[PDB]
């Protein structure tokens, strides 16, 4: 009945002549390896790293005429992978690696089935830390795009193949949750088949697209620079024409919005441009600065010193009150309208 | 007397036909291994990564027939784990691993008892750092539910099956505290049997109902903003009428508020919706901007400027310190019975 | 003469019947094995993880019948711990490890010798991080008692025995200091054993009793704590019956207590229970929240508003200033001895 | 037809005396390995610790006569890496290496093709944080080069040589960007030959120039320090004599510019020398402390106590603020241009 | 002519009788061992941690008479590391390891090379994360001196002896320097025999004398709280009777020095002694708490209520503030030089 023990040493031992060393159809066509990854989990997203932690099932299926049994009765052996340091796999790795293991806890976290044909499933669960750039231009609506590129290191194009599967080359678990960001549905699946002075390898690569939950931000960075605005408002009502009050409501409303600004990128990574969230935290600040400089502008013309015209001189100190009471709530307004259809619009 | 130096390389080695590769009862029913897990020590429960470290003694029960003896007198053989590297093991692993490794201090730390009829018994020691998501909805009063799930990697339903014992398939240690915490004592235990294309793969998983301990944010987040509170009140009795300190002591509880705000969320995620400590320190915002607002109405009214009514013009702004006197401590006790009301009922 | 390459092969190779998986006195007594260790290094006592480091020296001493030789002369052989596989070895290990290691710089740090009748020292370096529960019901005054157990994993009482020796089992290095603590000469040395449903497993255990150095924190909390009551107490000097700088003053010493009160707790596990330097920060908080306190009941009765009554209407106002300038430092005078009482009657 | 699976054992194996403990050419010319570098990834350049990480692809080619072969018809043999351990390799390090690794996921990364007269080309990935010294004298400003250096470390300078190859021996990927430094295009290929009391050992060293992006520092550095200065000349227009105002505006200005300069500090190395971004925050920290100390200039003038000097004893208070609010836009505006004129003519 | 592949096998195998579990001079004089170390990198010396981590070539000399080759013609034999598991090896450790390893990129960092009468040199690439106690009395002007030690594991002292060599026995590399410290040129070369219960072993070791860079520290902790004591000096000037704003001065320097005071001590351990930058900010505390001390002396004088002796009532008021504008400046100056002799006669 051919038992077990001898068939798992009859196909790969020292007979029958099968040598890990050497890729099926030596000196022929190239050996054409198809992949589809499972994402388990997703996230740990840093943005001072500029790095994301992803924990995949890596499936790889090609094609060994070597290991085509026919006497066997039936049509898959899934196999105990203490036997894949005796097949040959492909030296398959990842361009952007940043450190990455393997899981080995109760077992090796590996899986081997072959097929009659010689059809070899190889399933392994690697965690990685990929590296993806950050484009960070507008910071709290953007689109991020990271990437994974799965190349080969030993052999050619000529000897080796990586391409992706038609049936839903990337599977993503049924509660895959993110706390900052969102997964979308279409993931782009091109090539980027590099070039050395070695030789040309093969290289396959999955987008990701990823959009931010915008809700976090509008609870500690917008908002709460939305009220000290409504703080620098609060000085054009007292006492209409001279008080130290609104020149200390104007000392203390920018020892926020210096903090706030500077707390705004507490971790961000020191990228060179200008982002959204720094022309909101320089533009609240103006609004700040502009209130503590619009009663300076009172006081020096209040305290500058008629016979008739001494009702009028407080009426040059009145009417800009009134303007700057009315005004800047049409300034921010209209600022506030071209900020986020600009942001909107992507 | 059948010395013990050669019977363990009897029923293990080259004679009898032990092949290690080859699980039991092969092209018949599936092996049904039985666990249950005892946990040490559980926690370091971070938010920012949203794990948690658990320490559990694997225990796992199967049945091998190729392993059952007959000669031997006694009941049990606790063996050496050098000899695990010599007989079947399931291929069990975490589904939220997220790393993890044993125990290799002084020796493996690992344990094999082998019965007459063939019951296994294979006990190791692991450290875990598993994954579960936050539900952080009501971050203060939450009860969390993190789980730990076991999957077979190799071997599809239909040749090794998982399941619990019913004799308290989680024990606990004695002492086992957690310092933000508490573990409750009823523990669910159900199946998560997944499907991929690969085929279908067991699984079993047990939930922990974690419980804040409530004590600490009373301490540092509730009772510090409800002093805050009573400073705004203290600007509603000096002077009744003007001052520049009852603006500067609405201008100072608005620099507390602002970064203790702030200071409520430094060590934790950053999601997307509002919990219950936000609308805490957000309401507790408001009545010391109304405060502010409400002495900025005062002195409005104040400086407005009759014949007789000079002396009601004082009146109309002494009724409105008489009823910003009294009525935030209701409109404040009115909201702090709506809020812990909510809070409780879950 | 016996060359010593060839002694080494004839007592522990395949000749006289030695097997390593086998314990000694096999189906008869236990194993005694008795335990002594050696501190090299102690500390990084953290108290948010509630784990402390220890470098000890295991040393481990059992008696092997099987390795009793009687043809060599001398009385011991320290040997290569190459041999260190090949010999039987307990299994020990640490019930609360959270990782641990060896020490494999340059050799393995291991030690072993073999007297005449087969008594076997076994001494080995271990780095360990170990887990002990901190009560920090009295913060900076405590006493804790950090243990370290030691169980077997494979074999149960009646196949192997811990015990610690009489001859001093717990020594300490020469110039062990400790930053913020000190370690107690007398270390308590008890059992702790185990009850599974596998089985009985044999522990022994060694408190270690650290006290704390109070010197650090009254160089930081209670000293910078102290002066900021006596500027709530330089407010009651000033003017004596109505100034702005008396709420300013009152104003800002209400923005340290509050920070200096979260700062108090920067560097700590966020425990339920209210512990020392709680109420000590929040105390302090209220003498000089009262400060503020009575100065806006001067100004409250002060400015109420006859003909002879009005110079006993300041002295309304200035009885309450004379009374709170000599009773505050009667109240907390008498708080302070019925502070540090408390806490040194631990 | 030469089978490929005995082709490897025959020039590797016992037959043809090839020991991989020999280096080629034995008591002859020295090994003359040649070796150019891909770089991946570059960055997390730390300036705390003064590390770098970098992901290299190393290349190493050398001639050994022994795996010359003739019989077999093609150019190359693109080999497994578990050849690897059987050929002679030199002996590189890196005299800077700061812990490093290989990357073995799904396989080692290791590259070996032997060419028929023997030249063995041999590539590997390896991640390194290599250490460089940062001279920080002119910090944003600054043009560091931080070097690589490839040593022998068992092999003389008589019997292993390397060099550097003609045909671009440093490359780099197509689309490597950093976030705060750029990669200059000129890159030095130098000697570095080290002498020891053991021998002479050859050294091969690249420098890489990284020039700093200056434009995160205008936004978080400079332009914040330089509203604050603008706020130290606000008080120079407010009543023109005397004002409590005009001292709380330059009371608030030195808590922003101490905070600021302490702030400015905080992920930076404890270097002993000043640096540009010192003495930026050191001078615009006087002309903050110079305004409070302008209108303290004022005030002992004007609180000083005549029949007709009177209105010149207010102009002796005017004088002086008519000065300072003119001179001191002039001698910022010359620091300004006197700061930056220095810093770029490096 | 002796080929080399047969002459390593020769004197190392299973022929001649050489055994690597055995020292040289077996039951004889003990093995001396001469050592010196190269130090590549020094560095990164925490004292939160108190640790320091090196990066050594730790070269050991021993003599092997079964090693002395006699018809080789050459005077050494520069060899693979791989032959390193098959001769004897002294079984160094250091004492103060806290965690250790090897370097292993592209070859084991390993050397080896016998001289002709058997004299063996053995070189190899440590990294070291030392401890060592900080002694901080005097904290920015101290003078550490931390070590390193290297003992014997399993060999006594009439077994194996640790020398260190007369010809230079520690060596520096070129262009070794450190942020924060300098490494003096005198370096002690003493010993640490230590005893134990099990043996005594052989220690010695090498004091490494550390000194500060003073540099950093004038520019972060002293000089911006010298500037601190010129604001305190400030409030002297100001209309010398009575202003909030000698208060309000009074009022936030000393909110700068409680938060620098703690600023401080951000990186520092937990020390229970007082140090040189503590008494440092403590004296420059009292300097800003007496200005507003003095300034509420002042205040209640003036506000205490003739007909003459109206005039003599604010010359008791002024005499005050022209002794604290001149003798300020001199105990300020006392207390500085007594601070810097007290601290440079060390
Ligand atoms: C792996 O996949 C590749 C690509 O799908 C296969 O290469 C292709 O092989 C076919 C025949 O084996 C080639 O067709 C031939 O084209 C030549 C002109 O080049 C012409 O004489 C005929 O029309 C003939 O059909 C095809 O060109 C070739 N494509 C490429 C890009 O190389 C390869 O055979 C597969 N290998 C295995 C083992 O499955
Ligand atoms: C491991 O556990 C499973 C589940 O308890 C066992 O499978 C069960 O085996 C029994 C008999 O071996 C099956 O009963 C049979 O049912 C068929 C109809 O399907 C009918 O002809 C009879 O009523 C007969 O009793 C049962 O259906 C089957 N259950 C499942 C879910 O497969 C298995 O035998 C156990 N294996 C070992 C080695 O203990
Ligand atoms: C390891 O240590 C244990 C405990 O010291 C030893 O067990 C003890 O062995 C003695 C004699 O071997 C027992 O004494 C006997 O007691 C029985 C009644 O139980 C009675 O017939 C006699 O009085 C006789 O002396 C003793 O009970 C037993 N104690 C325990 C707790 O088991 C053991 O022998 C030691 N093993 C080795 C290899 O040194
Ligand atoms: C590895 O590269 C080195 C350097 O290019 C080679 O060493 C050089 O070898 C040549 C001939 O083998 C030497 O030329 C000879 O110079 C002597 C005077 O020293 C004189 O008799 C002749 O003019 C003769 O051409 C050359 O000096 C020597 N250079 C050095 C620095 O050693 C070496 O041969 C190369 N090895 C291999 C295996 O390719
Ligand atoms: C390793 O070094 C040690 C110390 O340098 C050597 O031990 C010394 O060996 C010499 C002769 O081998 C001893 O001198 C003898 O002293 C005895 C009195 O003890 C006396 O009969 C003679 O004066 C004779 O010269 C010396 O005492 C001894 N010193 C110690 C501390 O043991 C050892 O020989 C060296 N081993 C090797 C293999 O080089």
């Amino acid at each position: 009945p051919m038992p077990p023990s001898e068939f798992l040493d009859k196909l790969m031992g020292k007979v029958s002549g099968y040598d890990a060393r050497i890729r099926p159809n030596f000196k022929g066509p190239p050996v054409n390896v198809t992949c589809n990854i499972f994402i388990n989990s997703f996230g740990s997203i840093a943005e001072t790293t500029m790095d994301y932690r992803v924990n995949i099932f890596l499936r790889q299926q090609w094609n060994d005429p070597r290991l085509a049994y026919s006497e066997y009765p039936d049509d898959s052996l899934d196999l105990d992978p203490s036997m894949l340091d005796s097949i040959w796999k492909p030296d398959l790795f990842f361009a952007n690696e940043k450190g990455a293991n393997f899981h080995e806890v109760t077992t090796d976290n590996k899986l081997l089935r072959i097929s009659k044909n010689g059809n070899v499933l190889y399933s392994i669960r690697i965690t990685l830390v990929l590296a993806c750039p950050m484009d960070l231009k507008n910071f709290p609506m953007d689109v991020q795009t990271c990437i994974m590129q799965l190349e080969s290191f030993g052999y050619t194009m000529n000897d080796l193949i990586f391409e992706w599967d038609e049936k839903g080359a990337v599977q993503v678990a049924d509660g895959l949750t993110l706390p900052q960001f969102i997964l979308k549905e279409e993931k782009d699946l091109r090539y980027c088949t590099k070039h050395y002075n070695t030789g040309k390898f093969t290289c396959i690569e999955a987008r990701f697209h990823l959009e931010r939950q915008m809700g976090y931000y509008l609870i500690q960075m917008y908002i709460p620079s939305l009220l000290i605005v409504i703080l620098s408002w609060v000085s054009f009502w007292i006492n209409m024409d001279a008080a130290p009050a609104r020149v200390g409501l104007g000392i203390t409303t920018v020892l926020t919005m210096t903090t706030q600004s500077s707390g705004s990128r507490a971790s961000l990574p020191k990228v060179s441009y200008v982002k959204a969230i720094d022309i909101w935290m320089a533009v609240c600040l103006l609004f700040v600065f502009s209130a503590l400089l619009e009663y300076a502008a009172v006081n020096f013309i209040a305290r500058q010193h008629v016979e008739e015209m001494r009702k009028l001189f407080i009426s040059r100190a009145k009417r800009i009150d009134t303007v700057s009471r009315v005004a800047f709530p049409l300034v921010f307004l209209i600022f506030n309208i071209f900020y986020w259809i600009t942001y909107k619009i992507i």
